[PDB]
RNA sequence: CGUCAAAGCACUUUGCAAAAGCUAACGUAUCUGUUUCUUGCCUUUUACCAGAAACAGCCGUUUGUAAGGUGUGCUAAUUUGACUGUAUAGUUUUUGUAAUCU
């Protein structure tokens, strides 16, 4: 939309908020909620999350729910760790790479 | 304006109590009386004259508090008080130069 001037109010920026997941970069986050798909997500401690995102914030805070986790690290071991559901702050996420269902 | 708290709220009637503390208008107003002195006019008393000191009375004022009245409410209205009260991922704090090993 004709509004990335970054001086706007209140209106203007809840509605560049929404056309931002409507078709920007964040847009990925609002399907795989719709579709329910499958996303990796590495945080900045070399953690690995896959899990649904039942819901997804625009700082990219998103809830996750049936979380597979695995740390690798002696020789290396992988090993894995799952979580019925857990409140991830957008701060750490690095990458989120979805799988699609299908 | 905002958040929180408790109080129904606005107007009004009556009772009770208090009203200088750091020199200052309870009242930006203003009367009367008693006692003790000093005076004025004076034939004697009341009524008087005009100054002081110490006391009182009356016409009023303000605040607190208690119980009521009227009109509106409790399916909300208003008032009083308190508050470290506001945005914001793009370098000076809160949307990460992290992990790695030592
Ligand atoms: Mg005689």
């Amino acid at each position: 939309v004709d509004k990335p001037r970054s001086e706007l109010s209140e209106i203007e920026l809840a509605r560049l908020e929404e056309y931002e997941f409507s078709a920007g970069p964040l847009s990925v986050l609002q399907q795989a909620v719709k579709n329910h798909d499958q996303v990796l997500i590495n945080c900045r401690n070399n953690k690995k999350l896959l899990a649904r995102v039942k819901a997804f914030d625009r700082h990219s805070n998103m809830v996750l729910e049936n979380v597979k986790e695995m740390w690798t690290e002696g020789k290396a071991i992988n090993k894995d760790r799952f979580i019925s559901k857990m409140f991830l702050r957008g701060d750490g996420v690095v990458l989120v790479v979805r799988i699609p269902s299908a």
